[PDB]
């Protein structure tokens, strides 16, 4: 299995949702970046993982569920089973880190990408070892309910460049934003 990364946009005020949603209007081409990062992979015939919590997977609308061409798990511990249209289940971070390892998978997944929410992030961020954040930081303040945890720039380094990365601002519906990758080794 390969690389182990985060990825979220994120506003000003750290903000990462409101109600279940983003907290600012669509952002066609930031979501192709994403789509883009989470689906490349570098190794033949092996495919990325993407890692959720529950209320991050309901959020996706329905129609674009599961994320295609990427193994999609799910993270909960008071369903039974995947959610219709989901690939795995796992009770936590490290159940889901481990399966990974499993015949059934140690073999098909190259990157694992975490795409929230919050304390699926947090976990993440504060556990040992070699990890990336993929970073979009969406430079104005919006109304929202669920953030991103604190970056710790003593371990997170921020990048000075990265392939197929744009360094220059980016604008979309009037909102500025910035693409940034972040790696620790710990
Ligand atoms: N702007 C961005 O880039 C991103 C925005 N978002 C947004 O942020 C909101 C984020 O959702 P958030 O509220 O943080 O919720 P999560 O997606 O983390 O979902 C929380 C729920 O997932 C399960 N869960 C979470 N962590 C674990 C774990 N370690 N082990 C087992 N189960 C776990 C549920 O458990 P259970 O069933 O056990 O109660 C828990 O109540 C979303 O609604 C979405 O719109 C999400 C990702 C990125
Ligand atoms: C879980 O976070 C997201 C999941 C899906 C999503 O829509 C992207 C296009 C449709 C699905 C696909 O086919 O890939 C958007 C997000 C939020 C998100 C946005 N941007 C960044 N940089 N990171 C995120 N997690």
């Amino acid at each position: 299995v390969g690389s182990l990364n985060c990825i979220v946009a994120v506003s000003q005020n750290m903000g990462i949702g409101k109600n279940g949603d983003l907290p600012w209007p669509p952002l066609r081409n930031e979501f192709r970046y994403f789509s883009r990062m989470t689906t490349t992979s570098s190794v033949e015939g092996k495919q990325n993982l993407v890692i959720m919590g529950k209320k991050t997977w309901f959020s996706i609308p329905e129609k674009s569920r599961p994320l295609k061409g990427r193994i999609n798990l799910v993270l909960s511990r008071e369903l039974k089973e995947p959610p219709q249209g989901a690939h795995f289940l796992s009770r936590s971070l490290d159940d889901a880190l481990k399966l990974t390892e499993q015949p059934e998978l140690a073999n098909k997944v190259d990157m694992v990408w975490i795409v929230g929410g919050s304390s699926v992030y947090k976990e993440a961020m504060n556990h040992p070892g070699h990890l990336k954040l993929f970073v979009t930081r969406i430079m104005q303040d919006f109304e929202s309910d669920t953030f991103f945890p604190e970056i710790d720039l003593e371990k997170y380094k921020l990048l000075p460049e990265y392939p197929g990365v744009l360094s220059d601002v980016q604008e979309e519906k009037g909102i500025k934003y910035k693409f940034e990758v972040y790696e620790k080794n710990d």
